[PDB]
């Protein structure tokens, strides 16, 4: 199984404490970190406000389950996690593998502000929402742009699924990565996610090109989620 | 504009003319095959039933519709068309491109056969429909197998949209629709579609490889729909 990062947050008011959970693994299946991944996840998940990128607290059963360090008061945050760069020997050259993750949360049922949510966070390969998804009934189209080095990245595969698509005979040796929309990104490196289906989405975007530093390593690999809620 | 090629027969009922039509262009809209493009479509849409494949006349308002010889039967049966091999320079290197539609057409409500449709018919590229759409619900799942020269294709990706999903582009990009599915071919070749709304779906796959003789051209480009009805 190839594992890929997402993140997850609990449905959240204002006032309590944010829960999130870091998934690695084969979506939407949340799984405590192996003893030998440890070193990969060596940085906390971070929530994004308007006062910035704070790190939250491993607290809870299994060492994927974070908190925010305070309450979070009504807004649209971020909640990011990040698969910190490894290096293997493919055929022979080398590989650097990178993984990032993104949440929208919206803390307050009429919550959908997009002061925060639309900036980079300066992940190596991004997807930027430019608008809530709050706002996006059924059919309804839901824009976002990709982002490769700071730069809009074009002619990039965006798929995209819910849990729940896709579970017909899911096991540890079976599927069930079947998507409910692709497209392509334009010369801006935007792109349009049509949902048909209310719930939990991921996005998902790839992306594997030259490593900048060629005296140390050749090929990098980066693997890219953003997820959401569609409905309420 | 990156031109595909897909197949759309219209509602026919047992002991009528068969109407298809030949789309290339940008799915659903149909448009005339334009001059300089004729030599791409030297032969003509496929039906095909029991008697095997027989060739369809192309008669009616535009160039790309075309009329069954005799009136059909109920039943399920396969409309096949073709984008003929053609050449270009790439970059330098050659590279020849095959497309292949196939439209399942049920003739008559309550037809729902399995014999004809999921034969192979031989293109280069190829979606077996392992079911007929008839079958199929909103949320269930409809199997298809690709074949890429005879042999079952492992990691294909097979897309899937449907004619109302993404309505956006008179000319102002001309880039490919969205689709409403996307997943990967298992070690026989197979998939399972999903369709998440009722109307004229077309799935979708594409393979790039060696051409076969290398001492006459490099790469080979296919691209290969297959249209139904959901609902
Ligand atoms: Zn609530
Ligand atoms: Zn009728």
């Amino acid at each position: 199984m190839v594992h890929r990062v997402w993140v997850e947050t609990a449905h959240t008011h204002g006032g309590e404490y944010l829960k999130a959970d870091l998934g690695y693994g084969e979506f939407p299946e949340l799984e405590p970190i192996a003893k030998d991944r440890l070193h990969i996840f060596s940085k906390p998940m971070q929530l994004v406000t308007e006062k910035g990128k704070e790190n939250m607290i491993q607290r809870g059963t299994y060492n994927y389950q974070y908190r925010s360090n305070r309450p979070v008061k009504d807004g649209s945050y971020l909640v990011t996690a990040e698969y910190q760069p490894t290096f293997r020997s493919k055929n022979s050259y080398c590989e650097q593998t990178r993984m990032f993750g993104k949440n929208i949360v919206n803390v307050g049922h009429e919550s959908a502000d997009t002061a925060i949510i639309t900036k980079p966070v300066g992940q190596n390969l991004e997807i930027v929402p430019l608008d809530n998804p709050a706002n996006i009934h059924v059919g309804e189209r839901f824009k976002v742009r990709v982002l490769f080095r700071g730069e809009p990245l074009p002619n990039a595969t965006v798929t995209a699924t819910f849990d729940g698509f896709d579970t017909s005979d899911r096991s540890k040796t079976h599927k069930t990565e079947a998507q409910a929309f692709s497209d392509t990104t334009d010369g801006k490196g935007e792109v349009d996610i049509i949902p048909l289906r209310q719930g939990f989405w991921k996005a998902s975007v790839e992306y594997k090109a030259d490593f900048p530093d060629q005296s140390l390593c050749q090929k990098q690999a980066n693997y890219t989620t953003l997820t959401f809620q569609i409905g309420h």
